[PDB]
């Protein structure tokens, strides 16, 4: 139902959710990302980035090149639907986005853009009723 | 006996050895790194890099900026005692170095300098006793 979801990231380099569903009644959707580990952001920071599935690699690449001060996301990347900041163990961050950016029936990829994390930290997001 | 060791790396971002000992009877030592997972190097490439414990973070930071083609290790890095190339699943690489670069009693760190892997893929190397 409600237009929110909580996802956990840890020191093992995993998310705890592999799929997220945004209910069709939602106009706004909020993702709460938590880092439940204890490692520093420079060593094991995590974020949550949303792109079309297609755009995964590219956004990941450019993000890595953007640096930590940019939360490992190329500024103004248009391929990026929404993203959180990079957070370390014990922290959390939230992002709220307009559902209208998503198109029904389409596949969206969410992943962590911190260097090298995208390969193990990825999931699918979809709009459904 | 031998002045050689095999160390495995996998898709879970781990090495299978946490510590390595080089026998004092050795003049040279060879490390054979194997990537026994099935991920490709662009997503989960691994290397093996040896430095003094203290040069870890810096070598890693800078190897990261050298890129894949440079095996994620800055060329001519004086802090690097030895390193293999970056390999992907189903591949192996070997590196041999002089034992005399080592100092009896000292703990050296070995780790994977591929983006983001250092936090998890790290161990200790030293001389026999
Ligand atoms: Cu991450
Ligand atoms: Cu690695």
């Amino acid at each position: 139902a409600q237009c929110e979801a909580t996802i956990e990231s840890n020191d093992a380099m995993q998310y705890n959710l592999k799929e997220m569903v945004v209910d069709k009644s939602c106009k706004q959707f909020t993702v709460h990302l938590k880092h439940v580990g204890k490692m520093a952001k420079v060593a094991m920071g995590h974020n949550w980035v949303l792109t079309k599935e297609a755009d995964k690699q590219g956004v990941a690449t450019d993000g890595m090149n953007a640096g930590l001060a940019q939360d490992y996301v190329k500024a103004g990347d248009t391929r990026v639907i929404a993203h959180t900041k990079v957070i370390g163990g014990g922290e959390s961050d939230s992002v709220t986005f307009d559902v209208s950016k998503l198109t029904p029936g389409e596949a969206y990829a969410y992943f962590c853009s911190f260097p090298g994390h995208w390969a193990m930290m990825k999931g699918t997001l979809k709009l459904s009723n």
